Parts: structure tokens; sequence; C-alpha cells
């Protein structure tokens, strides 16, 4: 039963994530929705990194530095860390699986925290200026 | 009501796709499941191109040529064209939306058709050897 948001929907909205954790012996369901909410927030950041990968690859890209896929995966933490105002928009438990999904939605992000995290992982000033500027496009595009 | 496959599930299987088309004035639902099945197959190929993007970006990448995101998007057609044995595994119509989803699953792909399509879009021999070899990894990984 329900909810619409749990349907494969496949058009982006990059700042929204769904992801799940599973019921587990040690644990209250409140702990398991937390795990799921947290993985869903991480999914938003993964969505953002994927978009940045597309930008860097683009014929248009201005970033001069070499950024490897492993470096991009590395950007996931600081993007996450930079997320502001992420609301849990809904929880769904699959009764067959005991699998708990979460819909999360990031309202914005802290550019200066992101700039700082990116500099700590050995990006150029040029690269962070561009990366942070792409994330800003991402958030205004909602 | 049902089906499991229509749940946000989020772990890959790269050779499976879900996508949808919508009911439309001109048209029998058989035409609209066809549209959906066809977009789902295209989704498999999009899934494959995304994986190739990750490989090329990797510190490990052997491909010497410059491949732009626009070029990668260009690889989508020949990958699709190369897909063999794609079964429609299920159809689901959202009654609220009149939205028809399709689950499709590509059993394999024709390496020589892929090699040919890739050469036609101005890839090196080196690039196609590597790209085709990554797709082979993708299909064996199922």
């Amino acid at each position: 039963d329900v909810p619409y948001w749990m349907l494969q929907n496949r058009s982006e909205y990059i700042t929204q994530g769904v992801d799940s954790s599973h019921i587990v012996d040690g644990k209250k369901t409140e702990e398991i929705e937390k795990i799921a909410t947290k993985r869903a927030t991480i999914r938003v950041a993964q969505n953002i990194v994927h978009k940045l990968k597309e930008a860097y690859l683009s014929k248009t890209n201005r970033i001069k530095q070499k950024i490897t896929n492993e470096m991009f995966i590395q950007m996931t933490q600081p993007i996450y860390d930079s997320l502001m105002n992420v609301d849990r928009l809904g929880i769904y438990i699959n009764p067959n699986n005991e699998e708990v999904f979460a819909l999360v939605r990031a309202r914005g992000f802290d550019k200066d925290a992101l700039s700082e995290g990116l500099h700590k992982m050995s990006l150029d000033n040029q690269a962070v200026s561009i990366l942070v500027a792409k994330v800003e496009e991402i958030f205004k595009d909602s």
C-alpha cells in the first residue's frame, strides 16, 4: 500500500534521494529509519557528484586539474557535509523484506563549508570555484 | 497493487531498465507499452554509458583519446543498437497517472555491431577495444 514517491520515477530532482536500510537483530525501527534517512541524504550527494562528473567531462568544462573517478567519489563526503536543511519527506517499510526506505530532500547547501571540504581533498582554487558554482546551479535548478 | 520490481530498488543490475511513457489521445495501450519497453531498453544503454564514463574517468583508464560527455551521450545509440535478447519482464500501469512502466532486461550484446557503431562515431581503435571490453565485463558481471 502507497506511497507514490516509492515508485520508480526516474526523472531526476537531484536534491531528493531515496535509499534503504534493512531490519536487523540489534535494533529498534527508529534506529533503522535513521540509518535509511542517512543513506538517502548520502544519495543526494552521490547524485550531485554524478552531475559534476558530467560537467567535468563536458567539451565545455573549464576545470584544468585532473580529477579521477576516485577523486569524484572522494567529493561525496564534503558534499554531504555541506548539505543544509534536509527534510525527511516520508518513510516506507516493505513488509515482505523488512526493508525501510526514506525520502529525503535537501533544501540547500553551505557553499563555504563545501569550498573548505574540497580544498582539504587537494582541489585547486579553480576546480573548487567551478565545482561549487555547479552545485549552486544544481540547487537553483530546483 | 504489486509489483515488487516497480519499487525504488537502487542497487544496479546494469542490464535491467525501467522507464515509462504515458497514455496519450491517439493511442492503443499496446502502442504505449511498446513506447515504454523501448525507452526501458534505452535506459539499459544509458546505464551502460554511465558505467563507461566511470571507467574513463578512473585513475586506471587506458583510453588515450579525449571523450567528452557529449561523445558519451553519442555512444548511447550504438550501445542500444548492439543490445541482444532483451526481454520485457513486466508492465505496470499507474491508474492515477495513466503512466505505463516497463521492466526490460538485456541478456547480451553483439560486440562486432558495437565495435562498428563506435568506429562510425570517431573513436580510435584503442578506445573501442577498451569500451567494448568494458561492456563485456558489464554483461559477465551478471
